[PDB]
């Protein structure tokens, strides 16, 4: 989503990651997302819209070009969190691993629950759905990424600024949606940019 470098990423790719985030962060914020744990993910006061940013791709790239399945050391990605994500097929198009990997992120959620305390404890953290913290986190307002054909892997690394994930820390704060944030962007339930 738009102004990044001719780095052998695709702008469709960072179209789809971007729109995919955006709109799955709106869908929990208005209470329409699945919970593994029961019933569905609390709504949001006031969930941010995420833009793109060739900065935070770039660290990204760093990781992707190693073709290595490793989150990189915090390190690598000062500020930054991550999300990482394989598909077997090398030479998949690079918008569809896009999609399958924000799908699969997402997915935790579902899969393995969340639950209405948005509370990132040792606990939560033990469920293993840090890969969907980080999509939802709501103070992380840029996303850059890039997908990597690597010899034995189609490789996708997301990094995200600020950092979600902070332990002891809540995912988002509740509420109705729109509710805590200066312009909502009423019909998706986010904060506008
Ligand atoms: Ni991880």
């Amino acid at each position: 989503k738009a102004g990044c470098p001719d780095n052998g990423m695709s702008e469709e790719a960072r179209q789809k990651f971007l729109e995919m985030h955006n709109s799955l962060r709106s869908s929990v914020a208005l209470g329409q997302a699945k919970d593994g744990a029961g019933g569905n993910a609390p709504k949001a006061a006031k969930m941010k819209t995420m833009a793109y940013d060739c900065e935070v791709e770039k660290t990204a790239m760093n990781n992707a070009k190693q073709c290595v399945f490793k989150h990189s050391q915090p390190n690598q990605r000062k500020g930054l969190g991550e999300n990482i994500f394989m598909s077997s097929d090398s030479g998949m198009d690079k918008a569809k691993a896009a999609e399958q990997a924000s799908k699969a992120w997402f997915g935790e959620l579902a899969e393995k629950g969340v639950g209405q305390n948005l509370k990132l404890t040792g606990g939560l953290f033990s469920r293993g759905v840090g890969h969907y913290t980080q999509m939802v986190w709501q103070e992380t307002v840029k996303l850059g990424c890039y997908v990597e054909a690597c010899s034995n892997m189609c490789y996708v690394v997301c990094q995200y600024g600020p950092a979600g994930n902070m332990m002891g820390k809540d995912i988002y704060e509740k509420g109705e949606p729109c509710s805590k944030c200066e312009n909502c962007d009423k019909e998706k339930g986010l904060c506008s940019a």
